[PDB]
């Protein structure tokens, strides 16, 4: 029975190319939503996400992370790969593991997903064959549409044919990610995985789909910075986001063995069903509850030991309500001092690779020791009684964190994660 | 580690809406690839699929599976949730396990997927959007095409409430699905575990993806159940297949103590990556060689204990003869009367079902001591030295089953099932 820690941080993100300057703007209270432009949204009533930057100059490039003869086949693939091949080649490199022998690369296993994929893949080539009509798409529409295609081509890149999976569970796919490839080293059966997820759900389609469940926030389309309220009372939907986060795992003496870097170590998982609708919560949050206090049990670790939570925390006003509810039956009476924060608040909800992205800001606050604020928090809805971290950072001791993903299906994982010297 | 046993079965396949019917015909040599309708193939060629019966009278409905007020929400979501749903409620009834209380619900768990998921709903919902240009869709548009949907809807219906999960690895989905839902069990974190894959991708854009990669037959649409021939030398590619198969896993005590039915042990899982290309298959079989001597490994079995092989056998020039030739590597020597079998010969490749699908075939030549045909197999390539059970079933001693699934991405998983009475 193995522990597993964290060697690798890999981010793609609305705030930041990398993991330094996408964590330095969470810190310092950046948002990364915008106004879409790459397509019209004249007739949709949402105009605005968290998009990753494409400028000339500074912008997300293929070629920042790809060998000049990779390009173009990598060109091909949706961009959910382009994101997810950015993210986990700065983990990777990273965490320094690039083996050259058969027993490492055996030992090595993948565990990366996207909640939704390739869609404007999808989208695309379906439009363009109903308009040529000719019975012809490229021949790489398949496996640039393939969820499993991200974790396909790092194993490639890398060598890596241990496990070669994913996980896909919407709005929590990254962290079940994650939480399934800790399982998968300390049951024996990989030494380090690769895991994560990685999204690029806004296209018209996309946003026209979350418009129609009114799942998004469309109100502030004048005011992007302005949409994403985690617990406002102004809160009104989220904001759909695009990027990836992707961490290398590792088992522990195999880390310390060769020297690796130590973020931390996840010591708790735990993953649950509401079993009660399509897309809306439970009433009682009894799926989240559950994973929150699983995930601690799993960590043998009680509640007044957790210091930070990053939450769900997406902005819509029943969401925010039963998970706010759910947290505070579960932490206030036993640690009415911890803090809690939702850095969707600055990014916007990444679908499938919030958990993961998540996950390593959680491992950033123990290497910092500071909580990412709630941006827009001004005024709070009236059943707050902890810290939410408003608007500003606030340094903090934060020996231990706990990450909570929820998504429609009403499926729910928790992940706990500990400093390494406590 | 606690053992694993399969305790319910569930089908839907071309060639039967159940297990009883698809078996039957299965065993009895009949196919089920036709001549595609629903859509016009003129353009298209390959024009052939393993489809499920939609005739009036006898084709499948959702309304033989599905409570009255459940059908309107149901109808709304993508074929490949109709199939498994269909499937997973055949499986849940036949296991019996249909708990009120809540510490039961609670261990009960999900694992789910599909290889490409909602691809209809999408192509279908982009299309329409294209054309309407009014910046809506359907409210029920992103749970339709989630891949995580089946899991959610059978959560819902049965209030299980235990880890709401998927696996989404392409052609080896519904192999990696109950693998990974063995592994949940046999470390701890459920007692029973809902588990495999579901696929309804015989859509346009669908079947000129697979064109465009040369990945299908396109040579016998004048005689479709002539088409799919693994391992003979006229095989020139896989036909699309469409259909769902789900099974219940459960701790082995549990089982027994609430006295259920048990088809046999789940002892083994191999799951490597070929770490090689995109959507041809490693040259030298290494991921496929690993994953079964992997999971014979996993087993604590050798090779010489395996009765028959249900082989990946898609009807490809070169994956046919590289399974061909990693199996003969791993057997001939050691267990030269080995039976091995493609029923893809029979229904074709369900993707993502594939894998569960054929794990049912595989227990149920255990219950009925019988391998099933490998058809069309009229000139075998000259590398064969194992009875591939050409033509006809053959009744044998069958107690120890291997199960191969291989996929884009080069993802490979390998399944050992074991008869309960040893
Ligand atoms: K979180
Ligand atoms: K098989
Ligand atoms: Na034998």
């Amino acid at each position: 029975n193995k522990r597993v820690v964290i060697t690798g941080l890999g981010l793609v993100t609305p705030v930041g190319l990398n993991v330094n300057s996408s964590w330095k703007n969470i810190v310092d209270g950046v948002s990364g939503i915008k106004t879409i432009t790459e397509f019209d949204t004249s007739k949709l009533a949402c105009k605005i996400a968290g998009l990753i930057d494409n400028s000339e100059k500074d912008g997300f490039k293929l070629e920042n992370f790809t060998q000049a003869d990779d390009i173009n086949r990598l060109s091909k693939m949706d961009k959910f790969i382009h994101y997810g091949v950015a993210a986990a080649t700065e983990a990777v490199e990273d965490s320094g593991w690039l083996p050259d022998d058969e027993k490492s690369r055996d030992r090595t296993g993948l565990i990366l997903g996207s909640g939704i994929g390739g869609l404007k893949m999808i989208e695309d080539t379906s439009i363009k064959l109903y308009q040529e009509n000719n019975g012809k798409v490229s021949p790489f529409f398949i496996p640039a549409s393939l969820i499993n295609l991200l974790s396909g081509l790092v194993s490639i890149k890398y060598g890596f044919s241990g496990p070669n999976q994913t996980a896909v569970t919407a709005c929590s796919t990254g962290a079940h990610a994650i939480g399934d490839a800790m399982r998968m080293i300390k049951h024996g059966y990989a030494d380090v995985m690769i895991a994560g997820g990685a999204e690029a759900p806004v296209t018209p389609v996309g946003v026209a789909g979350f418009v129609a469940a009114r799942a998004l926030c469309t109100k502030y389309n004048d005011n992007p910075k302005k949409a994403s309220r985690p617990w406002d009372k102004d809160r009104s939907g989220f904001v759909m986001g695009e990027g990836a986060g992707v961490v290398v795992l590792e088992e522990y003496e195999h880390a310390l063995n060769r020297g690796a870097k130590v973020y931390g170590e996840v010591i708790g998982y735990g993953s649950t069903g509401d079993a009660y609708h399509m897309t809306a919560p439970h009433p009682e949050g009894r799926g989240a509850y559950r994973a929150m206090r699983d995930a601690m049990l799993d960590a043998t670790i009680t509640p007044d030991m957790i210091d930070y939570i990053n939450a769900h925390g997406t902005s819509t006003t029943l969401g925010d309500g039963i998970e706010l509810a759910a947290v505070q039956k579960l932490f206030l009476e036993a640690n009415p001092k911890v803090l809690m924060s939702s850095t969707k608040s600055s990014i916007g909800h990444l679908l499938g690779a919030a958990g993961s992205v998540e996950f390593i800001f959680s491992a950033l606050a123990i290497r910092d020791q500071i909580a990412p604020p709630t941006l827009n928090l001004d005024t709070p809805m009236d059943e707050v009684n902890i810290d939410l971290v408003a608007l500003k950072a606030k340094k903090t001791k934060i020996d231990y964190v706990l990450s909570n993903s929820f998504g429609f299906g009403g499926t729910n994982a928790s992940l706990v994660i500990k400093s390494i010297l406590v």
